[PDB]
């Protein structure tokens, strides 16, 4: 009966060193909810509406959306629903050097969404930690690189090459998953921060022409929260459990080989990123046409990313998209591709449900 | 016209099998003998007339020492005083607790002492100085189809086990030629002779324990009840003789699990043959009591031969089987339980033990 719509949001980034050296023009203007793109040639103007818009272009102009603002507007509802008993997903999308990693992870003195999410989660837990409710939290953090899966939260052994790949499998009920994945327990913010540091140090980064710290890999942060609660029953208590999966996803960029001066491994990994975005795009185009009566088959098996995220793009999750765009005029068509895929993702509808861990057993038939 | 009163008696976990987490295989649901294979390959069911669930105290029906005596042995005493013969067989494997079930310990005593004390008490109560009761006793063993007396001390030799032979008196029935009969008046007089005889009984260290019986044991009480004559003349004219028999058989002992070594293979065969004959006799008597014409094979074993008159006519026969509830002794418990069933066994399987969430059907119905 529920049909949860996907929460699309947009973030305009300020000018970069490259776009200031080449004195590129501003074309992405905002008025609040709406985002418009006045082409330089002045032959046509496009405009798009979204649930949420962020304008980090100027640190002084009114309407400046900060890390705390994007958090409190996007992630806090997802935290409320995750405590309610829903699965949640927040995934970034955009081009190279557009503010996806800065938006989600952030830097040391400019945190992104992930640390704030974990911090507020643990705060609400410590503030609701009664004997009525117990809380158990597991985390995983993994990487997709040249269609191979990798665990980020391990201390690699010394060798000429030490990256042990994992395999993806399909459980008939739970859906796709990764076999051999470290699921580490967490009690408070400190362990989370240490694991995040280890993961962001093990992640794949390189220096390319459009970002010196360009992530060469998709990154997924999974939190499994199990909250146990009681009901006065014929015997002992502690007989309700609610599980929730929170998937925070930072993806890479399209990376045109001409601008991004690339030869060898960068081309190779870059090409892999291009094949991962093409598949993802095709899955967001088929999910936006399957929510309009037309019947379509979503291709999730053509990429490990979309295969693992089968349950988030569709299926059972409350999901949100952060499109990242640059205001320069030298990237208009790529910004527009991002905005068109975001406006199509707006039309996605999922079926989110409470994970009472009791269906078909006894209280399903009570109900 | 009397069928056997077969009864079973499960024992509780001991120290070793409670420490080593040996799981329970024998359970109770009113039939009180259901065996769930630990792999749940088969669920057997062993309906019995009487059964004593001495597994854990908190269950209703914890059959204690007093319970088993007052239930199964005291009728044999009330019947002995009626002028009729009785036999009580004890069957169990090494470790089931047959000794603690029949004899008992200094605490929580057993069938033998309860029977003897109640006998002496009822005698002293019914005694009038016009009626009198006299008790003599004998104690022998059957070994490799041969007879031996247990109350005869032996001298200096390798060993002095002399064989006696059985003979049929045309009226008194079968008996042993050369058996020692000894008078008694109190339970110490019996306990002394028993602690003497169980030292000369046959025992050897086989594949099971070093103290495992390899011979059947018969303990016989002969009771003479004499009443006087009021018409005129001699007393000793109204005499009633009763025979109580307390037997202790050995184990079936399969050779597959115990590579018999020449002399441990001559005793297992004999025991296996005697148990088969005993089973045929009991099944034929049960079928007789339910209105059939059959023939009881007394003659295929010295045991049944000498116990003919105690296993036929107006006599009372009981058999108490002792079993363990551990999964370590499943092959032995099923053996003990199959040799005791005078009915049809019921084997089945269905994994309803764990319906996923508290009897799905109660609300899915
Ligand atoms: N809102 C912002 N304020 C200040 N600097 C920003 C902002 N957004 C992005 N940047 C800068 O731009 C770069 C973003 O690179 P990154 O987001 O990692 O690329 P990608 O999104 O392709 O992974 C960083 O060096 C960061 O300092
Ligand atoms: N029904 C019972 N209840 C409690 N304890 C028992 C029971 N049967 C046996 N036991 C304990 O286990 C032992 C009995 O085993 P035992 O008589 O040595 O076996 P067997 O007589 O077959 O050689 C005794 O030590 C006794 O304390
Ligand atoms: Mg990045």
């Amino acid at each position: 009966e529920f049909n949860s719509q996907v929460t699309v949001a947009v973030r305009v980034r300020p000018f970069s060193k490259r776009e200031k050296t080449e004195k590129a023009s501003q074309v992405v203007f905002t008025n609040g909810e709406e985002i418009t793109v006045e082409h330089p040639d002045m032959k046509q103007v496009y405009s798009f509406i979204y649930d949420v818009s962020f304008w980090s272009f100027d640190e002084c102009h009114p309407g400046y959306a900060s890390q705390t603002t994007v958090y409190e507007t996007l992630a806090a509802p997802l935290l409320d629903r995750a405590f309610e008993g829903y699965n949640t997903c927040l995934f970034a999308y955009g081009q190279t050097g557009s503010g996806k990693s800065y938006t989600m992870m952030g830097l040391n003195e400019e945190p992104g969404i992930i640390p704030r999410f974990c911090e507020d989660l643990f705060a609400q837990i410590a503030k609701k930690q009664t004997s009525e409710v117990s809380y158990h939290l597991e985390m995983s953090f993994f990487e997709v690189y040249n269609e191979k899966i990798h665990d980020l939260l391990v201390c690699k052994g010394e060798n000429g090459q030490r990256k042990q790949p994992l395999r993806a499998r399909e459980h008939p009920v739970s859906g796709p998953y990764v076999e051999g994945l470290s699921m580490n327990v967490v009690s408070s913010y400190s362990d989370i921060q240490s694991w995040l540091e280890l993961g962001n140090k093990q992640r794949a980064t390189a220096a390319t022409g459009m970002n010196d710290k360009s992530s060469r890999s998709h990154s997924v942060f999974t939190l499994v929260m199990t909250q146990t609660k009681t009901e006065v029953v014929e015997g002992e208590e502690h007989d309700h459990r609610i599980t929730s999966r929170i998937n925070l996803v930072d993806l890479a960029g399209s990376e045109r080989c001409s601008t991004a001066h690339s030869s060898g491994q960068r081309l190779k990994e870059g090409v892999s990123i291009n094949k991962s975005l093409l598949t993802l795009g095709k899955v967001i185009s088929a999910l936006s046409e399957q929510a309009n009566g037309k019947r379509v088959f979503i291709p999730y098996r053509e990429s490990t990313l979309t295969w693992l995220l089968k349950e988030s793009l569709g299926g059972n999750s409350k999901t949100a998209m952060i499109a990242t765009v640059s205001p320069a005029a030298s990237n208009i068509e790529e910004t527009l591709s991002t905005l068109r895929y975001a406006t199509q993702a707006r039309l996605i509808v999922n079926i989110a449900k409470v994970n009472e861990d009791m269906n078909a057993k006894l209280i399903r038939e009570l109900k």
